[PDB]
Order: structure tokens, then sequence, then C-alpha cells
């Protein structure tokens, strides 16, 4: 028997405008008791990384597609932001969702907050929220 120790540590329909939310909702982060986070996120500023894929789908388009950056990755909805922190919980950043140039290929979202409370070690468990969003078609050309 050979034992180890014990070591105590939702939107609705958006236009194509930029949407800045201030989240303090019900977010657990579950340490132990009153959770200061001790280097606060301020903006956490997502849909970029879609348009840095989504600028390359067009790019990977661009030639007859061989799965160089395309190769059954659903990762486009996806939105994992990664959030990530240092060493009864503590209220969520700024989101700007900024949707100005994004592709009517995704509805929904996700995120990831790495939860850390780092004692001379490697970092910790990691907790994640998604978010449900439509997206509304103001114009086309």
């Amino acid at each position: 028997s050979n034992p180890v120790e014990e070591e105590a540590e939702k939107m609705t329909r958006n236009s194509w405008m930029m949407l800045d939310g201030t989240k303090t909702d019900f977010h657990i982060t579950v340490r132990n008791k009153s959770l200061s986070c001790a280097i606060n996120h301020i903006k956490i500023i997502p849909m970029n990384n879609i348009e840095q894929m989504l600028k390359p789908d067009y790019w990977k388009k661009m030639p007859p597609d061989d799965l160089y950056i395309m190769e059954k990755q659903l990762d486009w909805l996806s939105k994992s932001c990664v959030r990530i922190i240092k060493l009864i919980t503590f209220d969520l950043e700024l989101d700007n969702t900024a949707v100005p140039f994004n592709f009517t290929g995704f509805d929904l979202l996700i995120e990831y907050g790495m939860s850390a409370t780092d004692e001379s070690c490697i970092y910790l468990k990691k907790l994640s929220i998604p978010y449900e969003v439509t997206l509304r078609r103001t114009i086309e050309v």
C-alpha cells in the first residue's frame, strides 16, 4: 500500500460591435478559503487568436488544402483563452469580446482559467467555464 501526502492549496445575440463585460458572477476558484490571486487579471481580451487562425484559413485556402494547419481541428469555436495566474473568490476581468472580424462558422465558445497557488513547486489544477453566444448578420456585400 503505497501512499502519498495530502497537500492543501450563457451570453445572448451579438451584433458586429465590441461588447466589454466586467464579470463578477459565481466563479468557484476552488481553493481553501478567501483566495487572493496576488496578480490580478484586468482585461482577458478574447477573439484575437480566432482571427490569427482565420487569416491563415484564408491563406491556407489560397492554395490547395493538404492539412498544413487544417487537420480535423474544430478549435475555431473553442475560444480557449487561457487565463494564467500567479500564487471567498475574486471577480473576473474585463471581457472585451470584440467581434469585429470573425466568421459565422462558430456558434459557441469556451474558456479555461489556470487556478494557481504555487509554493516552491509546479502549477496546479485548472478550471474552465463555457459561454454560449449567437451572432447577428448585420450587413453583407
